[PDB]
């Protein structure tokens, strides 16, 4: 089966329909997804309101061809498994990464999918190293990815995720498996993109993902293009209007639309503010 | 002649071209304009920017068939007047209206026209009593105006102006002669959009003008018609749909569009604030 | 890209800007058309001049408000898409829904439109059974439309049209793919307006579309509402001012204007003719 | 006094107020108006219906600086002399001129004018002869005009209008002073404009007075000045660029108005008839 949205969706990740919701199917929608719509921010930089109803995500991911973060691209990604017959929900978790003396609140979301009477979790919304295949929710079970290697911790109810860096266990954010509602994601998203202090005000960022364990980054002006998880090649682009075409070229982002696109001279202004 | 823009102005206020910049053509351009193109601060409650750069303002007040306040109105306004060959530039005064203790910053813009050796000032974008035809910079003349009795005023290098309120004379707001610049607009809006205790944040505002001394005036609910400036018929809108049917029936505003558009489950948030 | 004309167009259409042309920009620009500007002979009752020339049909259909039939409403839609860079061109066809004896003169004006190499006819001027989006130059395939169902058809070099009606097709019009001239619409104008038996010139025709299948139906006092193709409510006007309201509240047509207004007086005289 | 109309009025006639209905204030309007406002004929060969209402006689002969005939003409000068206090009313006659069979319809129209006790007939709409000053209603009194003399015969009831030539009088035209109802002109000029054997309808004609018993005179292309009462030069205009100019030189035609002008190519086709 195919819904009008699963239409342009499975178009948008340049990949062919899937009806049979079966792991393998997830492991691709994910990879295909990491690869297509690119992880942004532009958005907060340049004071612009963030909807999450599924209409908006359709409208700003899909047709725009733009980018988003935790919440429009797991948004988006929840329906389309949605649709496609998985069984799915999100998450909202905190990021630990910087190692927080206190607990944050829950600024990231996630996906839940009940595939072959067991649980994975999907995210496409993390950024930088987001996980590029569903994993099994199970501790110490180092599992693997196309980017890399992660090991799901089991303090109490609650998860931590991790990753290897330097050959020691990394905790990127924890989670546990209780329920959220629309609300609590627009919540998450006002904080992130309204509390003063968000480092999503302070820097562009950008990140999409390769076939080949590659995978691009800007963060403000510097590009970075990695290989097998290696840093290969780092430009830092002279201009903006060099940057407005990086992030056509190399992002494959939807610079024109009537609705969400924006002006060479408006990401002017963004970068200006740096 | 006819530029691009003058054209859809032109389609928009229900009027027929006018090439020759006379007292005349601005006389009836006025009229048009604030019967035409309704006064409405939505954008600033269901959070969303307001640009002011030509081409924001086309968008919004023309293709969108949307409203807006002092800086988009008479910002349109201006080009408009421009094009068609009048010398104008706007200027910003200081809204007196509630008798403030010491003098506000400069919230509202309105325009200066120099036509046939004399310099009067079109203003459409004051709202509820916007003046609906240019008036001569005079002090004394009480002016008339197709809704009312202006009086303008002196003191210093600044002018007053006010409107026949009960019968005493109700100083509305006032300015000087001093150039602005686009920036001088937007920290305006700026203020107005969002400085907390701004009035435009605390309810909807909308009122649009009719040929014969009437008008519309929304406030919230609160919905009121007026003839030869007289309060013919007084409704309280009872529900969010309802109320969403009233801005397109009675002010005609362009509830779809690509962009500047807003769905009915929008317009009920806002109005749940309150 | 937007031409000066190509501005105001999409004002009166309450739409927004399209600059690319393909099949969906049609699509819509179609049943934008079919709902903005009406479908009306008026200027042929009360007596008056109707030119074709691009300007007059611009002051006539966007800047006035006003309706037209054939020839006025796909001219002007012709120089849209023509602007928006579509490729067209007219077509004349014969009217044979009376099923007359013999075939009737080249009557009737129509688009056609060469989209992503096939060929498409649009037409926005036949009335209370135009077509409300493009369709195929194809035989047999049953093609659907926002309010109806016309198959098209074959014979010879000429290609006739019908619609669902009763449940058994009925056939419009036809033509055949010859190239036509202005004169040849000045000439179908002519014969359309003066020749005596012409049903033009014997009843009040108006006919606006909306965008839920609905559709609004005037002759002479009987209005008539439809839903999804059904005939829902019909009133008879019982004067010549209600109607002359009724024209500008349900049509909305711009009964003011320096050139094609119109006094109620007017529609008096034309209405007391029957 | 001096009414909205009779402002512009004196205003187009470049001339000065009057307020005193007397015969000398008739003996000057009538040959201000014969060299303000020209005969023409022009709305009759470019297919454009013509309103006798007061307004779209104001707007016509007025606010767009053109002319017209009987109708037309003495229907403005009619309202005029009525808003400066007059007594006065139209008249029908019969033209006789060209020495008819038998007596023609009642296409001519004319004022019976009562100044100080007396009666008075004064008519700016005959064309090339026509008067330039009232005359008094007696037989043989060889009366005097700016342009020429003219004698009343009294067959009857009804009346016959002369003016001399080579020393014999000359009957211009017949009539009584029955009373006359605005439908009773509607249908003069729906004769003269549309019947086709009309003259009217088979040459541009245009004729103006000026000051010193002088007129200009177009038929078609033949242009001719005369001065007392003499043919002083006689150009025969080239082309219809070169007439499109002597139509704004030499008769002060208001060529552009959004309602009333006319373009040079418009002039172009009804000079192309011939």
């Amino acid at each position: 089966h195919m819904t009008s949205f699963l239409h342009a969706y499975f178009t948008r990740l340049h990949c062919q329909p899937l009806g049979v919701p079966t792991v393998e199917a997830l492991r691709t929608l994910h990879l295909a997804h990491n690869c297509a719509i690119p992880f942004e921010n532009l958005d907060v930089l340049l004071p612009r309101e963030i909807q999450l109803d599924e209409t908006a995500l359709e409208e700003k991911l899909l047709y725009a061809r733009r980018g988003g973060y935790c919440f429009e691209l797991n948004g988006l990604f929840e329906r389309a498994l949605r649709d496609i017959g998985f069984n799915v929900r999100s998450l909202l978790g905190r990021v630990i990464l910087s190692h927080p003396a206190s607990l944050p609140p829950r600024t990231h979301r996630l996906l839940l999918v009940d595939v072959e009477d067991e649980q994975w979790i999907a995210d496409v919304g993390f950024g930088g190293q987001t996980l590029t295949a569903p994993l099994r929710l199970q501790a110490e079970i180092a599992q693997q990815t196309p980017h890399g290697e992660y090991r799901l911790m089991q303090e109490g109810s609650t998860w931590i995720l991790q990753f290897r860096h330097h050959e020691h266990w990394q905790s990127m954010y924890c989670f546990d498996l209780g329920v959220q509602q629309q609300s609590d994601h627009v919540m998450g998203n006002f904080w992130s993109a309204h509390w003063p202090q968000s480092h999503f005000r302070h820097h562009l960022l950008m990140c999409r993902h390769l076939p080949d364990g590659g995978k691009l980054t800007l963060t403000n002006f510097h590009f970075t293009r990695y290989h097998q998880g290696h840093a290969v090649e780092q430009v830092n682009v002279p201009d903006v209007p060099s940057l407005y075409q990086l992030l056509q070229q190399q992002f494959g982002l939807g610079v024109n639309d009537v609705k969400h696109g924006f002006t060479e001279a408006e990401l002017a202004a963004v970068m200006a503010a740096f």
